[PDB]
């Protein structure tokens, strides 16, 4: 693990100089929780490699640039109240949790990933991290409003669900575009002054499957 870290902080370094990070906390959050704690022991030799990664149940884990992208969007802060949907392994929860001090919900669809993520979050020590097995494109009631959502996988649209459950001033981040190919990745305000959009670019992420999302 020793070993495995030394590469890590390389490339923490590395997404420094790029620009990638630009806040101490997402710096921190990745120093604290490094991506091979979250990938089967066979991938953790490429963790540090800014690539996507296999997980189980033909999904992926993010290549650490668009995790760090995200997380930069939502600004995140102690004490916001996070959803995040699309779980996989539970890696982007980790790091949400790390940086808010607070409970942190997120959705993942397949039970096999809920399961696989539980034993990573557990594994790591993360207990704030808070693991639900369902269709995240209808959210999560129970504990919304939320200050940012954090979509991790492509929809059609703009869930509406999704907008509803975020506070006056929230944000969605979420892929929307084509099944998994061709997905411009959306920063959605819910303001006073209506709904604001910005574009951050193209990517390509795994189809968000459910009521309102990909049949
Ligand atoms: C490819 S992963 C993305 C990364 C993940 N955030 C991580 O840290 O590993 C995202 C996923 O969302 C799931 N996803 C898709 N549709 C979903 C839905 N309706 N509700 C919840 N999760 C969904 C997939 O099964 C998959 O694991």
């Amino acid at each position: 693990e020793k070993e495995l870290y030394e590469k890590w902080m390389r490339t923490v370094e590395m997404l420094k100089a790029e620009g990638i990070i630009r806040s101490k906390e997402v710096e921190r959050a990745f120093l604290k929780y490094p991506r091979y704690l979250s990938v089967e022991d066979k991938y953790k030799k490429y963790a540090h490699i800014d690539e996507p990664l296999p997980i189980p149940a033909g999904q992926t884990v993010s290549a650490p640039h668009m995790v760090a992208i995200m997380l930069e969007i939502a600004n995140l802060k102690p004490g916001m109240n996070i959803l995040e949907v699309g779980t996989g392994s539970g890696w982007n929860a980790a790091l949400i949790s790390e940086i808010v001090k607070t409970d942190v919900y997120t959705i993942e669809r397949i039970p096999e990933l809920v399961e696989f993520a539980k034993r990573n979050l557990e594994r790591a020590g993360v207990k704030n991290v808070h693991v639900i097995l369902g269709d995240g494109s209808k959210g999560f009631p129970p504990k919304a409003p939320y200050d940012v959502i954090i979509v991790t996988a492509g929809a059609p649209k703009i869930p509406e669900p999704l907008i509803e459950q975020l506070k006056i001033g929230g944000k969605l981040i979420i892929p929307v575009g084509s099944y998994h190919l061709w997905q411009e990745l959306l920063e959605v305000r819910k303001t006073k002054d209506g709904i604001k959009i910005k574009n951050h670019g193209g990517v390509a992420f795994v189809p968000l499957i459910g009521e309102y999302g990909w049949k």
